[PDB]
């Protein structure tokens, strides 16, 4: 199992069976900003079973994030894959995205599940409504307190011995650096640092600019996220090399985030600039190889199953309908992106194990 090798997952899927009504599944398509574009694209809720808010149809449907069989699925599944972390995609109690209900009432279960499949769970913090230094300290502290003494809690483990807590921060750059800085410098009005609740913060990084704002901020790290090379320069492999040499001169934990493709049409039609075809695997395999090449500390995988975006490699299956062809991995079996991740895993693993000073 590789624990330097993290995958962000997302459990806010729900159907009648288990959760009363369908959640994500039913995803509306969002409006372009301008309504005279709009209206000459498609409108309202996705329909499921057959119709949902995806270009790809899971092996599993349309399926329940607290179904406990499908928790076990995706475990296994990665698993499989040897991804030995899982970065969980995570809202405060009683607060969701805005297209879903809450999830945190569902994190013992997939703990559980983990632990059961020997993998960890990280966090990977959304962009909740007025998220901000003081709130994320009680979030934090939150965290730490309920899930920190389960046994699939992840912890970094560094090798002095020390077990760190991580923390992905999505559109950290929504915060100042200044209000960032009370929270994660070790003289902050409200610092973790040195604290029982310290740990390593990654920021999301978009606009090269955000470097410097990210070291202000007092960041341990920095993850791109998005699957489209091209979209960012954070998310453009090219990049990557100068990021990782940025990274190194300021000890900062470099984090490349890795797609299999992009698609999001069915709920963003205005937004292909940003497809990019699987090319049966092989966007995936440069997308890898662009990593291993700036030995990483670790690398993270967009995504488990982020099926709105088409980033997922959770296993997909053909469909067709009245009107839609659904996309899938054909030629290759519905597991092709575990089997490919599982060859590149081992890979990192190997090359990994010699980066170290001591060798
Ligand atoms: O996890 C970080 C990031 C990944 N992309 C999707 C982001 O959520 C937003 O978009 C989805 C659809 O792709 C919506 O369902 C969410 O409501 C919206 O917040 C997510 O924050
Ligand atoms: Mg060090």
């Amino acid at each position: 199992l590789n624990n330097y090798l993290h995958v962000f997952y997302y459990s806010w899927y729900g159907n009648p069976q288990f959760d009363g009504k369908y959640i994500h599944w039913n995803h509306p398509v969002l409006e372009h900003w301008d309504p005279r574009i709009a209206k000459n694209y498609p409108q309202g809720r996705h329909n499921p079973p057959d119709d949902i808010g995806s270009s790809f149809y899971p092996e599993l449907g349309s399926y329940s994030s607290r179904d406990p069989s499908v928790i076990e699925t995706h475990m296994r599944q990665m698993r499989s894959a040897s991804i030995g972390v899982l970065a969980l995609s995570w809202y405060p109690p009683d607060v969701n995205d805005e297209n879903g209900e809450p999830t945190d009432n569902l994190v013992p279960t997939i703990l559980d599940k983990a632990h059961k499949y020997n993998l960890k769970v990280t966090f990977h913090i959304e962009p909740y409504s007025n998220r901000d230094d003081q709130n994320m300290y009680k979030n934090v502290k939150y965290i730490i307190d309920k899930y920190g003494n389960h046994p699939a809690f992840y912890r970094y483990k560094t090798k002095t011995g020390n077990a760190l807590p991580m923390f992905y921060v999505y559109d950290s750059y929504i915060t100042k650096p200044e209000k960032w800085a009370n929270l994660l410098t070790t003289s902050g009005s409200r610092s973790i640092r040195n604290s029982p609740y310290d740990g390593l913060f990654i920021a999301l990084l978009v606009e090269e600019k955000h470097k410097y704002d990210i070291l202000q901020s007092g960041f341990d790290g920095i993850y791109t996220y998005f699957a489209t090379n091209g979209f960012t320069y954070g998310s453009s492999h090219q990049n990557w090399a100068s990021l990782k040499l940025f990274c190194d001169k300021y000890n900062l934990i470099f984090i490349p985030s890795v797609g299999p493709g992009y698609i999001d049409t069915s709920i963003r039609p205005w937004n292909t600039q940003n497809t990019r075809n699987r090319i049966n695997g092989k966007y995936y395999e440069i997308g890898l190889s662009a990593a291993l090449q700036t030995r990483p500390s670790l690398i993270s995988i967009t995504s488990f199953n982020e099926w709105h975006e088409g980033t997922q490699i959770e296993k997909a299956v053909p469909k067709r309908t009245s009107n839609t062809v659904y996309l899938d991995y054909r030629p290759h079996k519905p597991g092709l992106y575990l089997e490919l991740t599982r060859k590149w895993s081992e890979k990192y693993s190997k090359e990994r194990a010699t980066y170290a000073l001591d060798r």
